[PDB]
C-alpha cells in the first residue's frame, strides 16, 4: 500500500505517465503499477532484436562474426559507434555491443534487418511467449513516441517477464545467455536512470531508451548484495511533444520499489 501511494505521489509530482514492473526472485512475487498499459518503447527494444540475433546463432556458429557493410546511407539520427566506421565493416557481434552499451541507431537498424525486419523481431518474441511486445519500424522513427499510437510498444509486466526470460532464464542457450548479460553489464547509458536509484554496491545490467514526448525509459536485471536477482522496468512519457528528458523519475522509481 505504501509503495503503491509513492509510486502515484511520484506520477503526479512528474506531470507525467509511469510505468513500473518489478519481480524479485526470492519470493516469485512482483510490484505493479500500470503494468498492464502500453508505452512506447524506444530504445528498450534492442534488447530483443540482439537476442533475436543471439538465437539465430545458436543454429549457426559463424553467424556473429558475420561482417556488415557500413555506408553513409546507414547513418540515421544517433550513431556513436557507427559513424567510426563508415566504408568499413562491423560483425554482427560488435553492432550487437554497440547497439546494447552506446544505444547506436544504425547498429539497431543492422539486427532489425539481419532477422527479417520488424516483423521477424516481433515473431520471435511471440515464439518466446510474449504476446504484448510489438515492433512495428525501425530507426528513426520508432522513438515518436505518440500519446494513444500502439505502434512500438509494450507492457511493463511483459516485458519485465521477457527480460527475465532472455537474462535468468532459459530462452537462450548457455553461451548466449552469457553473452546477453555481459553486454547489459557494460552498458554506459544507464548511470543517471535505474542505477541511480540503488546502492552503489549492487550490480546492474541494463537497457536505456529515449523518445519524443519527453519518453524517458529504462529495463535492468539487478543484482543486489547477497541477495536473489530482481527485473525492473521503469517507463515514463510525458504530455508536451518537446518535453525533456526525466531520467531522475526513473531513479525515484528504483528507490521506491527496493527500499
Ligand atoms: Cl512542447
Amino acid at each position: 500500500a505504501d509503495v503503491q501511494q509513492k509510486l502515484a505521489e511520484l506520477e503526479r509530482q512528474s506531470g507525467g505517465r509511469l510505468g513500473v514492473a518489478l519481480i524479485n526472485t526470492a519470493d516469485n512475487s512482483q510490484i505493479l503499477y500500470r503494468a498492464d498499459e502500453r508505452f512506447a518503447m524506444c530504445x528498450t527494444s534492442k534488447v530483443m532484436a540482439a537476442a533475436a540475433v543471439l538465437k539465430k546463432s545458436e543454429s549457426e556458429p559463424n553467424l556473429l562474426n558475420q561482417r556488415v557493410e557500413i555506408k553513409k546511407s546507414d547513418l540515421v539520427n544517433y550513431n556513436p559507434i557507427a559513424e567510426k566506421h563508415v566504408n568499413g565493416t562491423m560483425s554482427l557481434a560488435e553492432l550487437s555491443a554497440a547497439a546494447l552499451q552506446y544505444s547506436d541507431n544504425v547498429a539497431m537498424n543492422k539486427l532489425i534487418a539481419h532477422v527479417g525486419g520488424p516483423a521477424s523481431v516481433t515473431a520471435f518474441a511471440r515464439q518466446l511467449g510474449d504476446e504484448t511486445f510489438r515492433l512495428d519500424r525501425t530507426e528513426p522513427t520508432l522513438n515518436t513516441a505518440i500519446p494513444g499510437d500502439p505502434r512500438d510498444t509494450t507492457s511493463p509486466r511483459a516485458m519485465a517477464q521477457t527480460l527475465r526470460n532472455l537474462t535468468l532464464g532459459k530462452a537462450l542457450g548457455d553461451s548466449q545467455r552469457a553473452q546477453l548479460v555481459t553486454w547489459m553489464k557494460g552498458n554506459t547509458t544507464g548511470a543517471a536512470s535505474i542505477q541511480a536509484g540503488l546502492p552503489a554496491s549492487w550490480v546492474v545490467g541494463d537497457k536505456t531508451g529515449s523518445g519524443g514526448y519527453g519518453t524517458t525509459n529504462d529495463i535492468a536485471v539487478i543484482w543486489p548484495k547477497d541477495r536473489a536477482p530482481l527485473i525492473l522496468v521503469t517507463y515514463f512519457t510525458q504530455p508536451q511533444p518537446k518535453a525533456e528528458s526525466r531520467r531522475d523519475v526513473l531513479a525515484s522509481a528504483a528507490k521506491i520499489v527496493t527500499d
